[PDB]
Order: C-alpha cells, then structure tokens, then sequence
C-alpha cells in the first residue's frame, strides 16, 4: 500500500502537480471531495510565470484550442478617464497573459491524468485519519473508503480551507475580512470587450472589469462596499446596478453594461489575506490557496496555485529519485516559493487598498 505521494485535494493546483509527478512514474493518489464533474467556477488569468508552466507541461496548444485567449494590453481608468494603459509585449515579446477559465484547464488536466498509470484519483473521498511515526512524519494514512496508505510524502492541495493545514498541521490563520466584497458574472460578448480588457473604479469604491472569456462570453467581476453591493444584486432585473456602472463606466463599454440583463448568476469571489510562515513541516507540503491568499484585484489565485505546483514537482522529483533528503528539497521549494508569494500578497492588498484614491492606486501599479 506504500505509494511516493498522497495529493489531497484535486483543484487546478493539485491536479498540476499529479500530473507533472505522475509523468515521472511516481505513484500518487489523489483524493478529493467533490465529484470530479462539480463545475467550482475560479480565476481566470495566467501570467507569463503560469503560463510557462502550462508550455513546460506540453499544454499550452491545447490551451487556446479550448477557448484560452492570449492576450497583451490592459486598461485601466479611474472616474471614467484613463489612468494607464499596460503594453505588457512593448519590452518583453513573451509578456502576454491568458484568459482561461481554472474549470476549462483542470478538466484539460484530469484528461491527461487518466493516461497517468501510477497515478490513481480518488473523487468523492476524504482522509478520515493519519498515524505518526517516531520521527512525527506522517506514515499512515486512512480514507473515508478504509483503504489504508503509506505515503512519503502528503500534500495539501485542499485550498483556502486547507484541511491539511489545520488539521494535519494544527495552523489556525486569523481572519480579517475586507469591506467590499467582489462578485463575477458571466455574459453575452460585446466587441468592445472582445477587442480589450478594461478595468473601471471610482472614488466611491465602485469597481467594474470587463474581459472576454471563452470563444463567446465576457465577465462582468464588480466590487462595491459590502451595503451597496448588497442593494445593487438585490433588484435583479439589473437596472440598478447597470446605472451606478454608468457613473464610471464610459460609453467605450456601454455595450458591455447593456449586457448585464440580471444580477441573478453573479458569484461571489473569495477575499482573504495569508502567507503562512511554513509551507511544509515533517514529510507534509502544502500548495495555492493552503498557504497563501492574495486579492482577487490581482486576478493570480489560481496562476500562484500553478507556480506552485509546478515548484513542488520539481522539489519533489529531487526527493523522490534519491538526489537529495526530503526534507532539503522541501526547504528549497519553500526559499523559491515564499518571496514571490509574500510580494504578490503585499501587493494585492496595496491595490485593494488604494482603489478609491487615484494618485495612490497610480503609484501602487507604477511599483
Ligand atoms: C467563483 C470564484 C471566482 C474566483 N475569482 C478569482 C479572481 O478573479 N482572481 C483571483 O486571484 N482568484 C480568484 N478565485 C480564487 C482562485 O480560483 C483560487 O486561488 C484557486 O482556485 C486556488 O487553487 P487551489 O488548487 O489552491 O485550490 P482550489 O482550486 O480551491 O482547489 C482545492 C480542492 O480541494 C478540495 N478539497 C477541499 N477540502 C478537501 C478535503 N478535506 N478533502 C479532499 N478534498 C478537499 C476542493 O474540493 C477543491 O477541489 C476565485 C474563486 C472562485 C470560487
Ligand atoms: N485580474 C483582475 C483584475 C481586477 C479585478 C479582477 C481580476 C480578476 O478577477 C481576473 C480573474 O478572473 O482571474
């Protein structure tokens, strides 16, 4: 029952790992919850960093094949008139972002995984209990199904109420809630849309971004103080929400604000504030959303979840083929991951913060 792995938690991070491992011949499981099909809705954006990983992995073909958009431009206005506009290929010609639904590249993923023979998914299932050993690493392992493993190595891939983490690794993080929540909805495609991304706040805290996804929709995500934005969703038919959108959303998007026909299909988006000190203790590693939480103003939830992913298989390929000690190749995995982690988390909330004062949301872009 020994096997090299034991991935909890089977999202866009833990399937990228699984497969990346499972290329290798590394046996894995990989236990998961939900029922593999449960449609979870996530980010959408992949920088340059994920989307190296994504072509390392063979994918990135199979990416826009599938509805992914490459992209290069942004803008950004504030009180309806431009602030920036961000050429991210005027320096760099690999600086370009894709748009890719998280739920469209981890089913791309999934397909690759059922071709894994070493790796086994285990959808609908839990961890029921763990045995320590003298040394206090993990070396048993008990499912809600009773089957029994023996893995070297755990993974927390189980996100931002990581089991792994508080309850494996015994972490309570402290919560700190923002003010304004963010919402998502999905619509009809305006050709505005389809030509640029653009990003709207306001000096009230209004906040609108409108981009293109798939081959034939556009997402509408908003953020508005928590009693507005409550107010706004509550009258459906949308004719509210549509005019406070006129108030700093210029006529370049009006189609895209007559597009928003309800407020019925709007999604809340998950806002939270971590770096844990320790992404690892013991033989026990964690990845994404189980160790860091960065605003979603940044659009990098899943492309973090990624890069770590893609991190961890490579420390724990080391460890797995005898070319280093475990726990060395955690530690290393921990120097390479931490400070770009930290930096995008401090800067997520830096831009969070400054939304409604427009020289200070300026100077944060600016770095
Ligand atoms: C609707 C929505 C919109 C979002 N939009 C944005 C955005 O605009 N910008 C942004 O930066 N981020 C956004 N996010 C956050 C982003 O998707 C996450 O950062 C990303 O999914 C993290 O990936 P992960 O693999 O670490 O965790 P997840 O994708 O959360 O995957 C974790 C997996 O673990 C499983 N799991 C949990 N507990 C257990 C358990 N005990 N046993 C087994 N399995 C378990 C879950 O079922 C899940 O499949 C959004 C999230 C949502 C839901
Ligand atoms: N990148 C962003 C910038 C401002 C507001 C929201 C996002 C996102 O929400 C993108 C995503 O869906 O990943």
């Amino acid at each position: 029952n020994h096997i090299d792995v034991l991935i909890n938690g089977c999202g866009i991070g833990g399937a990228m790992l699984a497969y990346l491992l499972g290329r290798q011949g590394h046996r894995v499981v990989v236990v998961e919850q939900a029922r593999r099909e449960r449609a979870i809705n996530g980010a959408d954006l992949l920088k340059p960093a994920g989307i190296r990983v994504v072509e390392a992995a063979g994918l990135l073909a199979e990416v826009t094949r599938r509805g992914g958009r490459v992209r290069h431009e942004l803008e950004v206005y504030h009180d309806g008139e431009l602030l920036r506009y961000f050429n991210y290929s005027s320096v760099d010609a690999r600086g370009y972002f894709i748009l890719m639904p998280c739920e469209s590249l981890r089913r791309l993923v999934l397909e690759k995984i059922d071709g894994e023979a070493t790796v086994e998914m285990l959808f609908e299932t839990r961890i029921e209990a763990v045995q320590r050993d003298e040394r206090h690493a993990i070396d048993q392992v008990r499912l809600n199904d009773g089957r029994v493993l023996r893995p070297r190595v755990v993974v927390g891939a189980d996100g931002i109420a990581s089991y792994v983490r508080r309850r494996l690794l015994d972490i309570d993080v402290e919560r700190r809630p923002y003010p304004s929540p963010m919402l998502v909805g999905t619509f009809a495609l305006a050709p505005c849309v389809a030509e640029r991304n653009r990003l709207y706040v306001d000096s009230q805290g209004g906040l609108a971004y409108f981009y293109p996804i798939g081959f034939d929709r556009a997402r509408l995500v908003v953020s508005f103080p928590r009693e507005e934005a409550r107010e706004l969703m509550a009258d459906t038919r949308g004719e509210s929400l549509r005019r406070r959108l006129q108030r700093f959303v210029g006529d370049e998007s009006a189609e895209a604000i007559a597009a928003v026909t309800g407020t019925s299909r709007f999604k809340g988006i998950p806002i939270g504030y971590l770096n844990l000190d320790r992404y690892w203790a013991d033989n026990v590693a964690m990845l994404g959303d189980a160790i860091h939480n960065v605003h979603p103003i940044t659009g990098q939830g899943m492309n973090l979840a990624i890069e770590d992913a893609s991190a961890l298989a490579d420390a724990l390929d080391l460890a797995l083929r005898d070319a280093c000690a475990l726990e060395d190749a955690l530690a290393g995995y921990q120097a390479e991951r931490f400070p770009v982690n930290q930096a995008i988390v401090s800067y997520g909330h830096a831009l969070a913060t400054s939304l409604e004062d427009r020289q200070r949301f300026a100077g944060v872009f600016d770095t």
